[PDB]
């Protein structure tokens, strides 16, 4: 009842009972706030409501305190003062930004630059606020009740009358019931369950609203910087593989938190585990948002890293196959392995966070939270994509919005930058170089002489609204007859249900961008599909793209991305 006020801290007994997060606000902050919005309930030990019997005034600027009680205008008694007066409400121990994030709906990206532009206590309220009303809307959803089961992975499913239906991607994980978590492909329904269950007739799925912890810890702890290395002690028999990385790993160890920006290919993975080599004696805590992330940093562990002293650390209501060649669950292994919502209470000489443009606020600070350590280091790319915003629909999230250390990558610029991607034929690199990485991305390999272009705008039909282009399936389907060597590709598009068609007709693999990340394939086939601002986003282009090490074969839908491309165009 009585804490820190999120604005300026000042201690205060005050809370708005109108903000889904209900922060205590002082005196001063709390009127400002109050007079300025369609926010008035305040909370004390009890709420500033009329005391009077049947009188509905909740309205603090209406209100008065009345001996130690409170009451309207129609109630007070002569001797009383009003609670909202000289720019203060009546409390113990006696913005305009405060005021947008508290009352914002999350649907507009000016909701999400002011949730990065703000204060950092500020950045934590709009990131509570933020999930919070993500979770609230997860709600909003109907409940899928099974009406015929088909098959092993496949299901007929009826569907909530006046409530929307939600996307049927991977995204969209479903608790079926406890049956176990369950996913949906685009009547013939692709079903999925994470546990294997003899699918029952009649049984539902509800999409999994977990309550919105509230955060303490800055997204970024303050910035130190030190004369010599601090805490941590060097080798002077470290391989010439990490001899590169040695002045960034000399950095890392004279500074609080350090940014690495590593576009696709530029050795991230072989960063973050050379300063384990580096740092020989150095606990290290891995973490990244996604389990697949995380497992990327395993394989690059168990080949230069002692097995003993790696530990997976995997939660118990287990979602997705994780990464088996480590000993899980050992929070006491000197390398640890965790995404970051099953981070256990420990410390670390350092912590790396991977695949940092994925994080939110919230994740920065949950890390900050559970990880007590001498130095933080945040790799990713701004150039590759973000966590999917469910609730933004209007406006686009820029890369210095994406979260606090991509605001400090897009601004000040990175701490270390690895320049010369090692994974993509020249053509792909120059393209990208120039697009997302103002020219400083350099290309080690050659021009692969296999990166082709074809400017096909097709037909666009839509199964609900993820889209699908069938003639540029079948542009993909000529090309395979007259090029044999690309019968090994992935396909890659920005829609799951292009994926899906894609899947029927072509035989190959199947990724969206957005799945693809992170991920290197020796040829990869990608059908822009749409013109919309999803398929011409110049971060999941780059991510696109960047995935091949031999050949790409890109059918564009947009003039200006295909013009870009550095590549070979063909004819038809
Ligand atoms: O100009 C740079 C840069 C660099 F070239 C070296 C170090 C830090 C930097 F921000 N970049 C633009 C986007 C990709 C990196
Ligand atoms: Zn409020
Ligand atoms: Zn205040
Ligand atoms: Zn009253």
């Amino acid at each position: 009842a009585v804490g820190a006020c999120v604005l300026c801290n000042s201690q205060t007994s005050l809370r708005c009972g109108a903000c889904i997060r209900r922060p205590f606000l002082c005196c001063k902050c709390c009127y400002d706030h109050v007079i300025s919005t369609s926010h008035k309930l305040v909370l004390s030990v009890n709420p500033y409501v009329c005391n009077a019997p049947g009188c509905d005034v909740t309205d603090v600027t209406q209100l008065y305190l009345g001996g130690m009680s409170y009451y309207c205008k129609s109630h007070k008694p002569p001797i009383s003062f009003p609670l909202c007066a000289n720019g203060q409400v009546f409390g113990l121990y006696k913005v305009t930004d405060f005021n947008a994030i508290a009352t914002c709906d999350w649907t507009n990206a000016g909701d999400y630059i002011l949730a990065n532009t703000c204060t950092e206590r500020l950045k934590l309220f709009a990131a509570e606020t933020l999930k919070a009303t993500e979770e609230t809307f997860k709600l909003s959803y109907g409940i899928a009740t099974v009406r015929e089961v088909l098959s092993d992975r496949e299901l007929h499913l009826s569907w909530e009358v006046g409530k929307p239906r939600p996307p049927l991607n991977r995204n969209y994980v479903f608790t079926g019931y406890q049956i176990g978590e369950y996913t949906f492909e685009k009547d013939a329904v692709v079903y999925r369950g994470t546990t294997t269950y003899k699918l029952n007739v009649g049984d539902y799925f509800v999409l999994t609203s977990h309550t919105v912890m509230p955060l303490s810890a800055p997204t970024l702890v303050p910035q130190e910087h030190y004369v010599r290395i601090t805490g941590l002690y060097p080798t002077l028999n470290i391989s010439d593989e990490f001899s590169s990385n040695v002045a960034n790993y000399q950095k890392v160890g004279m500074q609080k938190y350090s940014t690495l920006q590593g576009p696709p290919g530029t050795g991230k993975s072989h960063f973050a585990i050379g300063l384990a080599l580096y740092y020989p004696s150095a606990r290290i805590v891995y973490t990244a948002c996604s389990h697949a992330a995380v497992d990327a940093l395993c394989e690059k562990a168990l080949k230069y890293l002692p097995i003993d002293k790696c530990s997976r650390i995997i939660p118990a209501r287990a979602r997705v196959e994780c990464f088996d060649k480590f000993k899980v669950n050992s929070t006491l292994e000197q390398y640890v392995f965790c995404t970051v919502n099953a981070l256990p209470e420990t410390t670390a000489d350092i912590v790396v966070f991977d695949e940092i443009s994925m994080a939110t606020n919230y994740d920065l600070s949950v890390v900050n939270a559970r990880l007590r350590a001498k130095h933080y280091v945040y790799i990713g790319d701004p150039a590759q994509l973000p966590a999917p915003r469910t609730l933004l629909t209007k406006g686009t999230l820029e890369p210095e919005y994406f979260n606090s250390v991509c605001r400090l990558m897009k601004t000040i610029g990175p701490d270390m930058f690895l320049g010369t991607c090692r994974r993509c034929p020249a053509e792909i690199v120059d393209t990208v170089s120039a697009l997302v990485y103002d020219n400083k991305l350099k290309a080690h390999k050659d021009k692969s002489a296999q990166c082709f272009k074809m400017f096909y705008k097709g037909v666009i039909t839509h199964d609900v609204s993820s889209a699908i282009n069938r003639p540029q399936i079948g542009v993909v389907r000529e090309f395979l007859t007259r090029n044999p060597a690309w019968r090994k590709a992935v396909f890659i598009s920005p829609y799951n249900s292009q994926n899906a068609v894609a899947s029927k007709i072509l035989g190959l693999p199947t990724q969206t961008v957005d799945s693809s990340q992170g991920s290197e394939y020796d040829y990869v086939i990608f059908t822009q599909t749409t013109e919309t601002a999803h398929s011409c986003n110049v971060n999941r282009f780059n991510v696109a793209i960047t995935r091949a090490k031999v050949g790409i074969l890109c059918i564009m839908s947009d003039r200006d991305l295909y013009d870009k491309l550095q590549f070979t165009s063909l004819e038809i």
